[PDB]
């Protein structure tokens, strides 16, 4: 229901041409939907702090989630939560809490600030691979989509080097 | 119910600091929210038809909009919808009949493709400025805070030299 944990995080924007050509090496061809429902306060606190809030509905679950400032790379905080819960955040100003909540006081957010700002759908799949956790994602935003790889570590030394690695393996050039 | 224009506009991103001294300048106090609800095929086929499909929530209205290209600027169709119509777009996919559906037909979108794919917060000021009007926009995309200052003319030759004066002006770089 509730876990956290520090992940360090790193991500390429790639062409569809290469979108395509790195699932095709990795024998990815399902993606699955996913909706990241956004929130923030109308003076950007969360932003401003490094952090980012979002209720991800993916197939039958609904996550509260919380990023923030680690030493290095960010402490995520995921807290299950229902449909109910989580369409009353989205249509009111009430943080459900437990954990996320615990850790949005710490942070010193305006927590009955918080509004929902809006949304955004990725088809994604993901796979193990090296240190971690291979992401390819697809999403569509107001204007336009984009491809990204994201690759999340544990390690970021070898975890750096690992994915320039397999970037340059497949003539990607390096898009932050 | 039903409308279409030819809306003639030029946009600028500015950085926040620019922003409010810009606001400031042209004593702009009262901003006006809208929620814009987008939708786009899993191919983008809007996107590579220059052209976008949203409904706009403001204030209680709600209008179906679909923006193409046109010889200048862009061809608008608007449609006001009931807020249950709205909600019935976005949760069915399925596009009510009338103008920017035929319109949608005649650009050749495959329309039974098309899905709700997410949403965006602006926070809207205007202002009549040298015989247009001036837009500061405020938008709060997945990750960011987006800073806009957008001019609708009536002639695109003049509007723009009038544009680019004000950015001028305000030691405002062009950034499109
Ligand atoms: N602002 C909102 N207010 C109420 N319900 C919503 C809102 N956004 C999404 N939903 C609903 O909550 C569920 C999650 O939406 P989604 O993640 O967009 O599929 C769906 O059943 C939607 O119909
Ligand atoms: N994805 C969705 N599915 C069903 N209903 C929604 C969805 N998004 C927004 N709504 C509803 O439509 C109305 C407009 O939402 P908004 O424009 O987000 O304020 C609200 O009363 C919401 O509860």
């Amino acid at each position: 229901a509730m876990t956290q944990e520090i992940e360090i995080e790193f991500k390429n924007i790639v062409t569809e041409e290469e979108f395509h050509a790195l699932c095709k090496s990795f024998s990815i061809e399902v993606f699955t939907k996913q909706v990241n429902h956004y929130f923030e306060t109308p003076n950007s606190s969360l932003k401003e702090a490094g952090s980012a809030l979002r209720i991800r509905h993916k197939g039958e679950t609904y996550t509260l989630t919380l990023k923030q400032p680690a030493e290095v790379g960010l402490l995520e905080t995921h807290q299950v939560v229902t449909e109910n819960e989580a369409k009353m955040m989205m249509e009111t100003n009430v943080i459900i809490s437990g954990a996320v909540m615990n850790q949005l006081c710490k942070l010193q957010i305006p927590v009955s600030a918080l509004t929902y700002m809006g949304s955004l759908t990725t088809e994604r799949a993901e796979t193990l691979f090296e240190g971690g956790t291979l992401v390819f994602d697809h999403s569509f935003y107001y204007n336009h989509d984009d491809y990204e790889i994201e690759f999340e570590v544990q390690d970021e030394e070898t975890g750096k080097a690992a994915f320039i690695h397999l970037l340059k393996q497949h003539n990607i050039p390096i898009r932050h």
